[PDB]
């Protein structure tokens, strides 16, 4: 089928998420997909060509 | 502006569905967002206009 | 025996309006019964039981808008 | 008390290109440690170890174009 993040954003703090989720490129899509889950119930895709991502999963592998 | 859903599918098959979760407009997004998982781990948007998804509330729960 | 089921217990007294997100988990070999997990805009998570029409009342809640 | 965590036990044995998905959750009250569930292709979840680096792999494989 398609892309669910067809729109990514950066404008967003490390420290409000709560949870990441990496989809892999198959059929359903050419390229990754990054939805991070904040804190508040809201769900937002990244771009994987900011390195705001990694910051993300350094985070969420520490506390 | 920070929407998952840009575009949504009307066409899927419930039985590959593992999950539903309803996120309310708020800030990030001015409408309700409809996001399903598929067993694959894959997902999709499906729209509130069209009750497929209350289709997929009911085999959820019971099952 | 890897993965067991994310809600140990349910919750009833929530106002519709508090929740800013419902998911709905279906049985698997994850955990064998469906689960619904609530959001308050707090951040705070509870789950509800599907034997209440109080789930209801929330999806009717969150598609307004 | 309402969530704990779903991840009891770990795999190390799987092939990086079985997993369709990852998943990484911070730790907070629903669990004292993060928790990396993967989604093989068949369906099947999986909890990886983080401290071990069969993840790193997955990582790196999951965001290839
Ligand atoms: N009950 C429980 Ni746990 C187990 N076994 C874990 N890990 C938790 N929380």
């Amino acid at each position: 089928l398609q892309c669910v993040c067809l729109k990514t954003t950066s404008g967003i703090n490390p420290r409000h998420i709560s949870s990441l989720e990496v989809i892999g490129a198959g059929l359903h899509c050419p390229s990754p997909q990054l939805i991070a889950t904040l804190k508040t119930g809201r769900k937002i895709c990244l771009d994987q060509q900011n390195p705001l991502y990694k910051k993300i999963i350094k985070r969420l592998l520490k506390s």
